[PDB]
C-alpha cells in the first residue's frame, strides 16, 4: 500500500496544500480515497451533412450528434485451480509469442516521430505534447522519473480519469519506451501470435473469420464481456508481468517498474461536481495507455478463451484445485494442440470469436465466471448460443459479406448498419475547425466508404459527391488497422491495390478497369443493412445530387473540383 503510491500522495497534497479537504461524503467504496482539493462535446460535420440531406430526419441518426458505477465495483479473486491454469497458460503464451520476437526499449527519436503524427498517447509549461518534446528541460524531468523507477520508486505516474486514463507525456513515455515493442513490434499479428489481428485491417477481418469457419468443430460463439476493462484481476497483472521474463539489463528494470508502480498499484484523479479533484488509488483493473491496454487486453483474452477450449475438451475436471497430474495434461494439451487451438481464434482486445472442437463450449462457464469474465446479456449459468454462419457472427462493430464479382471473384467486404456509419461521419471533435479543415474530415470519411463500404449503394454515391465536392488536390485529415483511404491517390488504383493486388485470397491478379465493375450487395441485402434505396428522399436526393455538390462548392468557394458522379452507371449519360 501506502510505501508505493504515498511519494505521489505526498507531492499532489503540497501543490494544493491551501484546499486539502477530506470529504467524508467521499462516494468511493472499492477505490481508496486519500483527499481532494479545489478545481474547476461532438460538433457536427457541415460538408458531410449538407451532402447527406435524407438522413436529417432518420432519428438513428441525427440522435448521435446529441448530449461510473462499472469502475467502483470489485473482483474476487480466483480459486487455486484457476490461478494455476491462468499461470501454467500465461507461461506458455509469453514464451509462444517470444519464439521469434526479441523484446527491446522504444526510443526518445521513435517517441518523437509518433507525437508529430498526431499519434492518440493519450496525454495532459507546455502547451501541446511537440512543444515539450522539443524542450530538453521536459527530457530533465523524464530522467528524473525514470532514475526513480530504476530505483524502484514513483512520483509523477498518476492517472486522471475522463473509460480513459489520460497520464503526463513524461509518464506516458516511459510506458512508451518499456512496453512500446508489443504494438511497435507486432507482437499481437495473425502470423506471431496466430489469434491475433493487429495491423489487419479492415478488408481483411471477414477473410480471416472465413478461414476459422472452415476448420472442423462447432458453432463459431463471439460472447462479450461485460466491462472487461472492470474484470481485469491483480492476478491478470501478475500473468501480463510475465513478459519481463523474456527480457534483460535495463530493459528488465524498466518494465517491471511501469508493471509493479504504476499497473498493480495506480493513482488516480477524478472531478466531483459537489467542483473538487479526488485522489484515489486501487491495485488492480485495466488503467494503461490504449496502446498498451490493446495488447494486454489481446494477451489476456488469448489465455481465457484457451483455458474456455480447455474446460470444454475435459483437459480438468474442476478449478477448485489442479492434480499434479492434470498440470502435466494441461501443459501437454499446449505443447500437443496449443498452437492449433489459438488458430481456431480471432481475438482483438476484449472482442473475440472461437470455433471450438465442439458445442461443449457453450456449457464450459465454470473458468469463465472464476477469472471474472462474466458474458454480457446472459444469465451467468446458460450455455452461450453460438452463430452458425460466419456471414452473421458480429467482430469489431462489423459482420461481413460474401460478395461475388461480375467476373466470377470472391470478395469478403465488411459491413455494419448505415445508420451507424453515416451518424459517424456527420460528427467532428474539438474546436478550431476551419471550413478546410472540415471539408478534409469529410473527405476522409467518403475515401474511408468508397474503399470499404463500396457495396452500400447510398455511400457509394456519398462518398462520390463529397470528393466532387472537395476541392480534388485537398488532402484528408484526421485531427491495429490500416487507413489505405488516407491519401491523395486515386481510390480506384487503391482498391486495386487492397482488394486484387495484395489481397492473399485472390489468386487471379487481373486489375478492374473501371468502378461499374465494382458489385454492390443485393437489393434487399442492401435494405436490410439499412439502405434509403427505394424511398422517395433517397431518389431525390441521387436525382439532385449535382445541386448538392455545388452547394458545398459554392461555400468553400472558387477552387479546382473533380466531378466523380459518371464513375457510376446513372450519371453515365
Ligand atoms: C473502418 C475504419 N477503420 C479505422 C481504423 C478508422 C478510423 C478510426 N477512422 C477514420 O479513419 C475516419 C476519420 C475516416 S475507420
Ligand atoms: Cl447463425
Ligand atoms: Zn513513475
Ligand atoms: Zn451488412
Amino acid at each position: 500500500n501506502l510505501d508505493i503510491i504515498g511519494k505521489r500522495i505526498e507531492k499532489i497534497k503540497q501543490e494544493h496544500e491551501t484546499s486539502w479537504h477530506y470529504d467524508q461524503d467521499h462516494p468511493y467504496k472499492t477505490w481508496a480515497y486519500h483527499g481532494s482539493y479545489e478545481t474547476k462535446s461532438s460538433m457536427v460535420n457541415g460538408v458531410v451533412r449538407l451532402l447527406t440531406k435524407p438522413w436529417d430526419i432518420i432519428p438513428m441518426v441525427t440522435q448521435m450528434a446529441m448530449t461510473k458505477e462499472k469502475v467502483d465495483t470489485r473482483t474476487q479473486e480466483p480459486k487455486e485451480g484457476t490461478k494455476k491454469l491462468m499461470k501454467i497458460t500465461a507461461e506458455w503464451l509469453w514464451k509462444e509469442l517470444g519464439k521469434k520476437k526479441t523484446p527491446r526499449m522504444c526510443t526518445r527519436e521513435e517517441f518523437t516521430r509518433k507525437v508529430r503524427s498526431n499519434a492518440a498517447l493519450g496525454a495532459i509549461k507546455w502547451k501541446s505534447a511537440r512543444e515539450a518534446v522539443e524542450d530538453s528541460g521536459f527530457w530533465e524531468l523524464v530522467d528524473k522519473e525514470r532514475n526513480l523507477h530504476l530505483e524502484g520508486k514513483c512520483e509523477t505516474c498518476v492517472y486522471n480519469m475522463m473509460a480513459i486514463w489520460y497520464m503526463w507525456l513524461g509518464a506516458r513515455f516511459l510506458e512508451f519506451e518499456a512496453l512500446g515493442f508489443l504494438n511497435e513490434d507486432h507482437w499481437f499479428s495473425r502470423e506471431n501470435s496466430l489469434s491475433g489481428v493487429e495491423g489487419e485491417g479492415l478488408h481483411k477481418l471477414g477473410y480471416i473469420l472465413r478461414d476459422v469457419s472452415k476448420k472442423e468443430g462447432g458453432a463459431m460463439y463471439a460472447d462479450d464481456t461485460a466491462g472487461w476493462d472492470t474484470r481485469i484481476t491483480l492476478e491478470d497483472l501478475k500473468n501480463e508481468e510475465m513478459v519481463t521474463n523474456h527480457m534483460e539489463g535495463e530493459h528488465k528494470k524498466l518494465a517491471e517498474a511501469i508493471f509493479k508502480l504504476t499497473y498493480q498499484n495506480k493513482v488516480v484523479r477524478v472531478q466531483r461536481p459537489t467542483t473538487v479533484m479526488d485522489i484515489i488509488s486501487r491495485r488492480d483493473q485495466r488503467g494503461s495507455g490504449q496502446v498498451v491496454t490493446y495488447g494486454l487486453n489481446t494477451f489476456t483474452n488469448m489465455e481465457a478463451q484457451l483455458i474456455r477450449q480447455m474446460e470444454g475438451e475435459g483437459v480438468f475436471k474442476s478449478i477448485q484445485h489442479l492434480t499434479v497430474t492434470e498440470e502435466i495434461a494441461v501443459k501437454n494439451w499446449l505443447v500437443r494442440v496449443g498452437r492449433e487451438r489459438l488458430s481456431r481464434m480471432a481475438i482483438s482486445g476484449d472482442d473475440c470469436v472461437v470455433k471450438p472442437l465442439d458445442d461443449r463450449f457453450a456449457s464450459a462457464l465454470t473458468a469463465l465466471n472464476d477469472m471474472g469474465k462474466v458474458r454480457k446479456d446472459i444469465q451467468q449459468w446458460e450455455p452461450s448460443r453460438g452463430w452458425n454462419d460466419w456471414t452473421q457472427v458480429p467482430f469489431c462493430s462489423h459482420h461481413f459479406h460474401e460478395l461475388i464479382m461480375k467476373d466470377g471473384r470472391v470478395l469478403v467486404v465488411p459491413c455494419r448498419n448505415q445508420d451507424e456509419l453515416i451518424g459517424r461521419a456527420r460528427i467532428s471533435q474539438g474546436a478550431g475547425w476551419s471550413l478546410r479543415e472540415t471539408a478534409c474530415l469529410g473527405k476522409s470519411y467518403a475515401q474511408m466508404w468508397s474503399l470499404m463500404y463500396f457495396h452500400r449503394r447510398d455511400l457509394r454515391l456519398a462518398a462520390n459527391a463529397i470528393c466532387s465536392a472537395v476541392p480534388s488536390h485537398w488532402v484528408p485529415t484526421s485531427r491495429h488497422a490500416t487507413h489505405e483511404w488516407m491519401t491523395t491517390e486515386d481510390m480506384l488504383t487503391v482498391w486495386n491495390r487492397v482488394w486484387i493486388q495484395e489481397n492473399p485470397w485472390m489468386e487471379d491478379k487481373t486489375p478492374v478497369e473501371s468502378w461499374e465493375e465494382i458489385p454492390y450487395l443485393g437489393k434487399r441485402e442492401d435494405q436490410w443493412c439499412g439502405s434509403l434505396i427505394g424511398l422517395t428522399s433517397r431518389a431525390t436526393w441521387a436525382k439532385n445530387i449535382q445541386t448538392a455538390i455545388n452547394q458545398v462548392r459554392s461555400l468553400i468557394g472558387n477552387e479546382e473540383y473533380t466531378d466523380y458522379m459518371p464513375s457510376m452507371k446513372r450519371f453515365r449519360r
